[PDB]
């Protein structure tokens, strides 16, 4: 018995939907659920999506609530329906998928991802559900993630951090660090060598090794010496250069997060969705330094370093394509005389 | 188990809300209520009203649609609420009355119209349902229509015509004419006798007598002739005066009838609801001849008659009061050398 | 470049979108396009769908403009997307399938109905469009029109009449008679021998035969002699019984459309799609009885006395299966006594 | 003391703003405006305008209700605000003119035409007005209209017809036929000798001349036989070809008032606005024949058939302009061996 | 070839609008503009302003973005509108100005401002774009900033800060130091002697001189010990009196930063906009202490403290008149036996 009544009976007494019975009033005004506490109306849920607002809001009430991977982390990997959950897509405040299967009957186009629509599809399966691994064994195209090994399959490490109800984190009570599988046309595919972004905030930045440590303690040159950096340009590419009137580099959150310290600046998210590579309108409040399309990476530096360590530094200009995230991410290397100029994700 | 998805359900099944199990998958985008019916949206309820646009769908699936009062007869005897129904009015494409006692959640102020909330407030009672007029004897306040006698309680007959499903008519296959009862502050009240309105329209006129036929057939002259109309001003009254830029008396439906199957004019009905009295601003079409408040009433020739020759003709102007519909209606009666100069609903 | 003010400018230009060059300034609001007209915002477009207002726009300007068949026969033959055109349906103001092919680009799933992910959606093409019959020969499911003999192809001869931008009408001007064809899976299907619904109007229906000229203008008893059909119950079937509070039978198009020129009365279109079998919830002005779901379909009556006829008349109850529009319409047959008691759409 | 509550007054007791003092609660919802009338919301505005719903409604209310030119003429003429006055366009639901003078603190660029700000825009004057004869005497740009003659000032006769609350008519009990001025940089402009449009409807087209009369009565070819009109193709233009799949010609409303009497056709309005020459895209129901840019305009026969035996008919296709309502219409003249094959509204 | 979906590329690919060519799938829901990203909508764009969604979206992708004066300045400058670009008002997220001049078809009155309907207004020119300074030299009215000297023309040195992106900032990488120059009726003004508003913030406040660091830094006795501030007030009009339920004084920004630090309190921003004078409804969490209407200013505290010791102290209260920001700020000052009591930017 699914109904709009019953979705706002289960938000307003279990904080999601959870399967349990009873009927609360609801009135909705535009794009906004409202339900009534002791006469008067309060707000549960206001609709961000392109989709009806009884829909969104039951897709929101049943998204998952587990450690589930980051929405660029399925986009790279094609995922293109999760099997009997709705990933949630909190940058996006909105489904991280147009379609279900099996959760809302107005968005549903199968109960089972074993239905033949399902087939061409990249479904996604969550070997924490029961029964789920052998869904994937059994689908045509789909993408798998488990805590532990699965008998007869190769794993993919991913990565350690995923989204728990928007937080991302590293799981410490919790598994976040899943074995990932993928499927196409029912051959299992063997997933390629990748660097992981490492998904951190500009705000809150925590350093992950000692070199980053280090970037964050140490002063710029002080740390080009310790780490002999001399001639990758990472004082045009992480550290940023802020003396003219486009803004030079700054391509490497743990270098905006070093900045953001001392002065602020402001980002505006132009296209605001999750993706390995994010690009922003960047305004340096100290200097009027800015740039209107800045891409920025949150990468180890340690595994920057290796990357930018591991190009041929002869050429001009090249494409330096890497394997980030299960995508290829497209850089652009520019070099004179045998050092670097600048380093930065393609604009393309 | 209400629910939006029920309700939905018994709207495609049955026409109506009519307490059946089911549902069907519903999307709500503004002010509209949509259905998946093969792939596509379906389009069941459009908003009208000043509620929220899932809660004025209930009420409308809810509506009584057995012949009930025609709205201005329930407003004319003070009706607030109805005891488990909907009157839904129509006109307004809204329910007749804010809120409703045991019919939908959001609105309801009771289950039953025996708790004390419903006392100060007239509650309209249903004799054809069962156990509401012994719910009638114990309210506080409320009216009644009954189809027969009620042991002890006096009558007031209502009109010939009711409101079924929106239409106005008098039954043939089902009774329209009820027995009306009123009480106030617990005590039962004498209804005041009464004409009562048509309820017909300018399209669609009928007459309903010999006078009534004589006047649509018969030129102005010779029907003053034959009914002895003479110094009664139907010249102005009636039939219209457009020969000067205000447009001259015209307040009587059928006078407007006659013009209408000659020349056709516009009515804008700024106020459009129910009422006993009607105000238009009208521009007739031939002349240019206009009226921005000319109100319209529409009664029975006869009873005009009847009315308009009880009148004392030696004042210049006085106020002049009929009991029509249950509620009483003032005109100006205007007056020189014992013949009527204009006779029309007062506006106030 | 296609866009929404190239959009606009083709409609006002050309009246709808023709591929032409040009711009007009557009301003979007709430659900409307507007037009910079002399300094003025003109009206060009209402969003009825539940697409995004400028989607919309766009599906509508490109809407075809040829005779295309009805929607009801579309959805009959499980059509689910069109082959690089929109097929718009004027009784839902919106587009008849939720996506395209070539058409838009919010709304495309592909470019060409050769794409993979139109396999196992059932397209509809056009003959008339040059290489849309070979694209039909190579596509795993489909409908096809024609208006001539593909080489090889069993044809199936569809309705007279056709839909020329929302008016249905048998072409002189125009041929509006196809040649129907249907694959599933790869192989062609055998459409099944039918009756075709005649797709009139109650304001404006038209006798298309002797018997029928003769329903209209015979009273019911000499009509049910004259053609033999006593026992047949048409007194209650088609002619409709208005004596009790339920309205009695009243299923075919053509009894509506004789009462209809005597008195009016009021259907509530609950669903208002374009279908084979439709309900109304109907309320006889003159008499009072109504019912909330009286199903209703417009056969020639010549074709429905051939129907009934051919029924055994010696069960109680049964349900009776007749191909009208290409899908199976279940009726009830109620008999007693070896005459017929009532034959109805039957309701699910 | 200006205020949306004082406006809604005005509405309810008086029809329209009528400067009366008084308040009457008001509710405002997305794009429509209420009140309370006993307890529920009634309806008084919609705003279909792309103004603020306040704004919109207190412009409607403050419409002029006096016989004014209509808006094709004041467009003709180049006005581009009105002093002290709405002119509301009905044909759009909304002010013909942006801006207003003196009327709306919301829309008002000035309080008074005499304002530097309204010296470059041609503000329509009302000579029924006390002082704005004056007024258009001292503005730089203007178009003024009188019911009779300001002295040194050379007329311009207008057209019979003006618009009284949106119906459009010729005046009995009240002047519709005004003299037109026109001031362009601060110089009398002399107006052109010009046609009018008759402005009648499909619906229920009137003959306004013996040949009109004859035209709707007689024959195609006794009636081009009686007034000599072999070889001016008036088969083509007036008549309507519906022999092939494009229609063709059709472009005289009598034309389309003829043939509707006999079988109906549709006419999309796509752009609904008032102008002199009109575009539909019509589509025949009787033959399917259909255009989907047909230019309508309702000269007077006699008119017409002035306009089309002035014509050279000795080259094979020339720009032939006319003055109608003041502007100069564009047609396309095309012929051969000295008779007319096509004369249209030149499609711009 | 001006679009909708040709700004949305723009958008996505360049961060702004950048006269590129490409479009992208545009949706518009109720005030927002989507995007689609590999199959799921992406927000780009809601609408804040009065304006049509899809008009407000084209405006602000069209946005300056250089360094360009504070809004404040250019209303107080009088500037009706932009010379070929668009001032973004971000306190109100909305266009500066009602109108353009050859930047977007719905919101242009121009395409150059050398057109005639430009003559009155006074049109900003920014002399950072080739050719403007001369549009100014030929401008009837108009405001011109500068970053170096013009020939000819005295100039007016402006504040040392402007807005870039919507950040308020004094350059270090590029120059926002400008030149002012008025013209009214072709004459070139001398612009007055002005203070400026610091245009800081409450929560990141930074000192400009040696007294305001020793006015964060010290106490209120120590400070107006040092600076000889005794019998000047600033206990009430700078360091604020929350001792009873009204708040005294406190109308000096850095009085407020002060106080920020230790205890917070509430300020709404009732007029949301940018003005010299700054009103508040201010409510101090510690104490309780509020006012409905306190005028902020944020003088450089030297400033004020010139303008407050550059008045005769001698009168109960008068107006006393501060050219602020090129506009005249009415000050109210109180004094009582030679000494001040209150002095705050007059509330009138
Ligand atoms: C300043 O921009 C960021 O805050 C940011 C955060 C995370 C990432 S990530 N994990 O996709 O590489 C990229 C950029
Ligand atoms: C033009 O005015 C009317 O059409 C009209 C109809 C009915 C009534 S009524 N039933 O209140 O008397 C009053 C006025
Ligand atoms: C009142 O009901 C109708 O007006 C109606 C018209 C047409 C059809 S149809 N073409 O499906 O048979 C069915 C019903
Ligand atoms: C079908 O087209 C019309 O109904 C129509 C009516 C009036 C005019 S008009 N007054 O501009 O000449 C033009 C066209
Ligand atoms: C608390 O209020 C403020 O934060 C504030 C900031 C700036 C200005 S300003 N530059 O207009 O004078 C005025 C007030």
């Amino acid at each position: 018995a699914m109904s709009l009544e019953n979705v706002a009976f289960n938000v307003v007494n279990k904080g999601h939907f959870d399967g349990q019975q009873g009927e609360v009033p609801v009135s909705i005004i535009n794009n906004t659920v409202y339900t009534k506490v002791d006469g008067v109306d309060v707000e549960l849920f206001e609709n961000k999506t392109t989709l009806p607002v009884n829909v969104a809001f039951e897709l929101w009430a049943k998204r998952n609530i587990k450690p589930v991977p980051e929405v660029k982390i399925l986009n790279n990997l094609g995922v293109d329906i999760a099997a009997n959950t709705v990933i949630w897509d909190y940058k996006r405040d909105a489904p991280a998928h147009i379609s279900t299967i099996g959760v809302c009957s107005m968005t549903d186009i199968a109960k089972k991802p074993t239905e033949t629509i399902c087939a061409p599809l990249t479904v996604f399966f969550d070997g924490r559900v029961d029964g789920q691994v052998d869904l994937f064994r059994n689908a045509r195209n789909g993408v798998l993630i488990t805590e532990g090994s699965v008998k007869g399959l190769q794993p993919s490490v991913g990565p350690k951090q995923a989204s728990l109800n928007g937080v991302t984190l590293i799981g410490e009570a919790v598994k976040t660090q899943f074995n990932y599988y993928k499927k196409v046309d029912g051959v299992v595919q063997q997933l390629p060598e990748t660097y992981f972004t490492q998904s951190r905030n500009l705000q809150e930045f925590k350093p992950r090794s000692q070199m980053e440590i280090d970037f964050l303690e140490l002063a710029m040159d002080e740390f080009i010496e310790r780490y002999k950096l001399e001639g990758y340009a990472f004082e045009h590419i992480v550290y940023g250069d802020f003396s003219h009137s486009q803004l030079g580099g700054l391509h490497l959150l743990i270098g905006l997060a070093k900045r953001f310290k001392e002065s602020p600046f402001e980002l505006e998210d132009f296209i605001p969705m999750d993706s390995t590579v994010k690009n922003y309108f960047i305004t340096d409040a100290q200097t009027g330094s800015s740039k209107c399309v800045c891409s920025v990476i949150d990468l180890l530096l340690d595994d920057f370093v290796e990357i930018i360590k591991s190009q041929d530094l002869s050429v001009v200009s090249k494409v330096v394509k890497v394997t980030i995230d299960y995508t290829e991410i497209s850089f652009m290397l520019w070099c004179k005389d045998g050092h670097v100029e600048t380093f930065y994700p393609k604009l393309q």
